[PDB]
């Protein structure tokens, strides 16, 4: 009895390979999910955590009706809850059961039930596991309801499309009726999938959801969404606040068509769903409305003699697909010129709902790292105050990398507290310019304000060793290169400053030409009554090829050494110290604690 | 292109057939693939590239062109791991191990886990799967961080996985950039070997003449530069430089390391054999350990250890 069931589970085991085939699936796991399915219910989605015996790790088992994409939503629930799964198996079985819920026969007459089992590695948190076990039934029921209402939503789309192509009822006040209809039939041709459908009647700025027209997920979701159509718009794209647990990626998109059957009555057809992949890379021309505003702005493009057609055309084709609807060719002119003006370009657009900020970034290919993704995610979540951020990574041979960020906003926020002004737009845009900056380029940029020779700048751009790069800042490079250029053969320069803490000082020692050991320089410095705490060395080659050494000193004076009554006193003490230490290096005095008097009595 | 669109949608069918495999994903994966070779492929030989997705290491494919003036090279590696840098070293390792007179690439990256680049190497053809897998690893390590390479080196070590995981991120970034992934094994073993306020010294000879590298492990408390060198100066060797580091152990104990580039006084005798250098280093370690612990006094009498070979 046990053996037949274990066969069909493995027949669909796919990689997240087929090795240790009996080790993943034991007859104990078979016992568990047969114990679960022992007494089910129609439409039920029975979920159960088999904790694992001596051999196999934790493993979950489900018994529900064969509905579309249960497996996909399963794995999405996994990854969105950080649940490391080793395998996954979906043998659906033709089952005929009794009238009180009991299975009578299970074969691959009756009804089709999917029986699922996934072995979780041992490394799994009990609570995330339990959380997902709870989530299972509701989202599998979402899947079932859509698998049922699929043809229904198909036909609702077809019908509203025929209405728009033949709007003789005056119900759709817009010229793009026919293009709207063509685009609806284009999405219907394997370019968009329907989760739910709900009509909505608009009045007094309030949208009331018509409940009978509800199909798919919106049948189980009490999520009235606000009026999504201004008066003019026949068509608006919003993004749903809710995670369709039904596939990876962006949160669902809500298409809305505005109909007007009376002079005091608006009805919003709302289709929630998501974008197919082949769609999301369709040539931007194949879309009806898109080709329209495209050539619209193309006119203005070929008008200005400078601005070249296919140049900015390229500039556009990249621009990802979701946001393509909120832009009018007027807003196309800005997008094109925004991109036409080795720098970071950032675009923002408050969603009609204002629960998402569609953010889009531009930067050299050779410059992107997952790191820079993070700091930009941070700088985007921060400067926008996000409660969640997603990204879609897009990189080709193209010079500039492209990523759309969607920033999730804490529900209860308005389309007004969205400072999407082009003021705030360009400011953060630079927070990404520097995020992309190496330290060498930032150095060079800092010296752009310097009056130093370009040749010296180019030599020190790569002359600086990598430890200096990682133990400094791009801004310190200007001062360091000036002092290095300032050196002579076997010269010495000393610069004393106070570090960030109390009674601790930072002393930088430039040796101009020859390195010096740690063993001879400190008895010099010790004879100044200050305790030397630490040193960090560096070496490099100058613009003239002269090797120069640098010693950074974290020091602290003896407690008996007096403090500085003002920054003026500290400045004089440091200058006298520099003269004295320079004299010590050059052999002008002898090394004993008499030198300490410089630090005590303020003497040269 | 007429024929191209044909086999394209041909394989697109099989593509949208497998529910996992996404259309425009692999579509992107394709559009890069340069143009000349597009004709020799049948959609079967497409699906071959397609079902090559159905499979954290680098995968490299080679195929001598019928002409043998180009080597069509194709590489596979995690998305989060690619940099233009790695592009270059692979370009170098490709031009080198293949002897190229010119190399091109087409960059292809999506949400897909593995990045994809076709390299075409220009020739002025050992395409055997022998030589194929060898260079394939020269990209394995090219992709390797230093933390992962460290951990991989200790994979041969017998150390505890918990300690391995803690020191994987416990190692500070200056240590990452001032060391090698292989030195991590020895360093972590010596760190784990420490006690409270302990000291261990390891002396070796650097790459040059009459210059030695001395690593000083302080087990528990940091120490200033100002007190340790008079100890070492009393050994007749001139200390040339030091480089410090600090870190937190598997048990949370902070340990300090001081690297010393040193050289002896010219009057100090050389080593007649590696055996003599080993004995001198061991006696030195005992003597310096005693100096740290306060067992002797600091004067140039200690120099006799380096001159007469005494303990």
């Amino acid at each position: 009895m046990i053996r037949r069931l274990s066969v069909a589970f493995l027949s669909t085991y796919r990689g997240p390979a087929v090795a240790a085939h009996d080790d993943l699936v034991s007859d104990d796991l078979v016992a568990a999910h047969y114990r679960l399915a022992s007494m089910r219910a129609p439409g039920e989605t029975k979920a159960a955590v088999y904790p694992g015996d001596a051999g196999s790790g934790a493993a979950l088992q489900i018994v529900t009706d064969q509905a579309p994409m249960l497996v996909d939503s399963v794995t999405v629930l996994l990854h969105r809850h950080g649940i490391a799964y080793t395998a996954i198996m979906n043998p659906v079985f033709r089952v005929r059961r009794g009238l009180d819920g009991e299975l009578l026969d299970v074969r691959p007459d009756g009804a089709d039930e999917c029986w699922i089992l996934v072995p979780i590695t041992a490394a799994a948190d009990g609570e995330a596991l339990t959380e997902a076990t709870r989530l299972v039934p509701g989202i599998l029921a979402e899947a079932r309801q859509i698998g049922l209402d699929s043809g229904a939503m198909i036909a609702a789309l077809h019908g509203l499309a025929n209405d728009l192509a033949t709007d003789l009822e005056g119900h759709f006040p817009n010229a793009e009726r026919k293009e709207v209809a063509a685009l609806l039939r284009w999405l219907a041709d394997g370019h968009f999938v329907l989760l739910g459908y709900q009509q909505c009647v608009v009045g007094d700025g309030n949208a009331e959801v018509d409940p009978a027209s509800r199909l798919g997920v919106l049948r189980l979701r009490n999520d009235v969404l606000p009026p999504l159509t201004d008066s003019d718009d026949l068509l608006v794209l919003a993004q749903a606040t809710m995670p369709s647990y039904l596939r990876y990626g962006a949160y669902p998109y809500i298409v809305v068509v505005r109909e007007s059957p009376g002079a005091s009555r608006v009805i919003e057809h709302r289709f929630v769903g998501l974008f197919t992949v082949a769609a999301m890379n369709a040539n931007a021309l194949e879309i009806p409305l898109i080709s329209r505003r495209v050539e619209e702005a193309l006119a203005m493009a070929h008008r200005d003699p400078s601005h070249p057609g296919q140049l900015l055309r390229d500039i556009i084709q990249t621009i990802p697909r979701p946001e393509l609807f909120a832009l009018s060719s007027k807003q196309l002119l800005e997008m094109a010129l925004a991109v036409v003006d080795r720098r970071t370009l950032l675009f923002l657009r408050a969603d009609h709902l204002a629960h998402f900020v569609s953010c889009l970034v531009y930067l050299p290919r050779d410059r992107y790292t997952t790191a820079v993704r993070l700091e930009m995610q941070d700088i985007l979540v921060r400067e926008l105050g996000g409660a969640g951020i997603d990204y879609s990574a897009r990189v080709s041979e193209s010079p500039w990398a492209v990523v759309h960020f969607t920033v999730r906003l804490p529900e209860g926020t308005a389309a007004d507290s969205v400072d999407t002004s082009l003021e705030n737009e360009s400011r953060i845009q630079d927070l990404l310019t520097e995020a992309t900056r190496n330290w060498g380029d930032r150095m060079i940029s800092a010296a752009a304000a310097a009056s130093i020779s370009p040749a010296a700048l180019e030599h020190y751009a790569h002359a600086f060793p990598e430890d200096y790069k990682q133990a400094f800042a791009p801004q310190d490079a200007i001062a360091d290169i000036s002092l290095i250029e300032a050196l002579q053969d076997d010269s010495v320069k000393l610069v004393l400053a106070d570090t960030a803490e109390d009674r601790v000082w930072k002393l930088t020692w430039y040796l101009g030409g020859h390195s010096a050991s740690l063993s001879e320089l400190l008895p010099m410095l010790q004879s100044m009554g200050v305790v030397v705490l630490e040193e960090r060395p560096f070496t490099l080659r100058r613009t003239d090829g002269l090797p120069v050494w640098i010693y950074q000193f974290k020091i602290s004076p003896h407690p008996s050494i007096p403090h500085a009554p003002d920054a003026e006193a500290q400045r004089d003490t440091a200058q006298r110290f520099a003269d004295a230490v320079t004299a010590i290096w050059h052999g002008r005095v002898e090394i004993d604690r008499f030198n300490e008097l410089v630090m005590r009595a303020g003497l040269t």
